């Protein structure tokens, strides 16, 4: 049909700010799971 639209708050276990970073840049070097905590 049509897509459905989420809006995920997440967090991750360390920097969330350096893990974004790095998994915006494809450096594959601090990017870590992402846990979505709300939606």
């Amino acid at each position: 049909g049509t897509p459905v639209e989420v809006t995920a708050l997440y967090a991750t276990d360390g920097c969330v700010i350096t893990s974004s970073i790095a998994l915006l840049t494809n450096s594959l070097l601090g990017a870590e799971p992402v846990y979505i905590f709300s939606y």
